[PDB]
DNA sequence: TGTCCCTTTGTCTCTCT
DNA sequence: AGAGAGATAAAGGGACA
């Protein structure tokens, strides 16, 4: 008999139980824990279900699931019930910060290292607890924290990095490797190739930071001679998430894409310059002719779709959905391209296919409005949030559908919609902003934190901003969101 | 296997002008 | 507004006890 059977059965017995109180998990959550934390994590969740749920710790099931669903999840759960009160009461962290540190493979190691090293990192090395938490909150967090403790001086003094730069490099999975590689390659990349430390930090500050730095060292000469690529272009390919894989793929596919399809090197660099850039390039090589036949999509339109994170996913999804969306839903090919040409284009496209009928029919939006909401990063999230929140926003808060669509139609649309739902009443009733002013603040990228900054100034006024009327603060918030408010405070004093 | 650490890819959100 | 940057996450491999 297949040896995995007894454990699978154990897994399923314990799982079915967790569907009960006090966690009541769903198949999705159960699968998630089983898939990364394994049977051991599922059993640990059950055994610890009562101790995590309410007082003392009072963790939500989502938080329990977030902690359990990683390699060593059982170890992280044990450690969180032990160290959460310590970290909150002895170092002044929030439960949310503790849970963030915990929710990665080896979370136990991260938690224990934060407990051990936070004081020396803050006192002796000058970091804030926020910076320590960010460093800790990735797989290998323990290694990154220990490497920051060891290398912070040499990186700032011998190599000229700011502590902020060191923190940014550390704050990725594989942070220890990136830090060590920067220490070794910074003078090589700067002195031999004329890169600024800023460009080096930009290359290093991503997962696979080590790999991207070594690949830039190895490939920069070859790429900047034989392929007429500029150093700026190579840095961009390396620093945008594509890392080592994107660089090696550009070396392979630049001449193929240029010669065979007439793409420009600028176009190839743009396709390369994202997470999964390698995947995007190879998919363009494969799919451009299939999409561009019959005067179908133009090359330019294909390049636009490809030129985002997950470009490969967007491309393949366009190929799948272009005909059904255009025919069955009446969208233009142009509109499909629009929807597809953002990070997560696949998700947005699939969500439009699914929700365009319902938003139009059940909520009285136009297809144009659905497309407008869909055509931003996180479009899927904004579409599903419009579906959920249109009746409460309109019926209870008095907003028009047009205003809801406008809030929804930016990156972070979901966040802006939820925040308006949350804060409209205190902003309007308690502080006399008009709904129109609230909608104006929220109808930009960064809508949510702009609203929260405003609410904060009205609820605990900082004298630094007290010379501005609500109307002026509203104008400021619309102009430049939370950062503009923060910037103005700095100006005051 | 369980746990830890690293790398790649994909998705979402905010900033910066 | 559209590029750049960072946050959050899934999932696979190396390593080792």
């Amino acid at each position: 008999q297949w040896s995995g059977a007894r454990a699978l059965e154990a897994l399923l017995t314990v799982a079915g139980e967790l569907r009960g109180p006090p966690l009541q998990l769903d198949t999705g959550q159960l699968l998630k824990i089983a898939k990364r934390g394994g049977v051991t994590a599922v059993e640990a969740v059950h055994a610890w279900r009562n101790a995590l749920t309410g007082a003392p710790l009072n963790l939500t099931p989502e938080q329990v699931v977030a902690i359990a669903s990683h390699d060593g999840g059982k170890q992280a759960l044990e450690t969180v019930q032990r160290l959460l009160p310590v970290l909150c009461q002895a170092h002044g962290l929030t439960p949310q910060q503790v849970v963030a540190i915990a929710s990665h493979d080896g979370g136990k190691q991260a938690l224990e290292t934060v407990q051990r090293l936070l004081p020396v990192l803050c006192q002796a090395h000058g970091l804030t607890p926020e910076q320590v938490v960010a460093i800790a909150s990735h797989d290998g967090g323990k290694q990154a924290l220990e490497t920051v403790q060891a290398l912070l001086p040499v990186l700032c003094q011998a190599h000229g990095l700011t502590p902020e730069q060191v923190v940014a490099i550390a704050s990725n999975g594989g942070g220890k490797q990136a830090l060590e590689t920067v220490q070794r390659l910074l003078p090589v990349l700067c002195q031999a190739h004329g890169l600024t430390p800023q460009q080096v930090v930009a290359i290093a500050s991503n997962g696979g930071g080590k790999q991207a730095l070594e690949t830039v060292q190895r490939l920069l000469p070859v790429l900047c001679q034989a392929h007429g690529l500029t150093p700026q272009q190579v840095v961009a390919i390396a620093s945008n998430g594509g890392g080592k894989q994107a660089l090696e793929t550009v070396q392979r596919l630049l001449p193929v894409l240029c010669q065979a399809h007439g793409l420009t090197p600028q176009q190839v660099v743009a396709i390369a310059s994202n997470k999964g850039g390698k995947q995007a390039l190879e998919t363009v090589q494969r799919l451009l002719p299939v999409l561009c036949q019959a005067h179908g999509l133009t090359p330019q339109q294909v390049v636009a779709i490809a030129s985002n994170g997950g470009g490969k996913q967007a491309l393949e999804t366009v190929q799948r959905l272009l005909p059904v969306l255009c025919q069955a839903h009446g969208l233009t090919p142009q509109q499909v391209v629009a929807i597809a040409s953002h990070d997560g284009g696949k998700q947005a496209l699939e969500t439009v296919q699914r929700l365009l009928p319902v938003l139009c029919q059940a909520h009285g939006l136009t297809p144009e409005q659905v497309v407008a909401i869909a055509s931003n990063g996180g479009g899927k999230q904004a579409l599903e949030t419009v579906q959920r929140l249109l009746p409460v926003l309109c019926q209870a808060h008095g907003l028009t559908p047009e205003q809801v669509v406008a809030i929804a139609s930016h990156d972070g649309g979901k966040q802006a919609l939820e925040t308006v739902q949350r804060l409209l009443p205190v902003l309007c009733q308690a502080h006399g902003l008009t709904p129109q002013q609230v909608v104006a603040i929220a109808s930009n990228g960064g809508g949510r934190p702009a609203l929260e900054s405003i609410v904060a100034q009205l609820s605990r006024p900082d004298p630094a901003l007290a010379a501005l009327t609500n109307d002026h603060l509203v104008a400021l918030a619309c102009l430049g969101g939370r950062p503009a408010l923060d910037a103005v405070k700095k100006l005051e004093h």
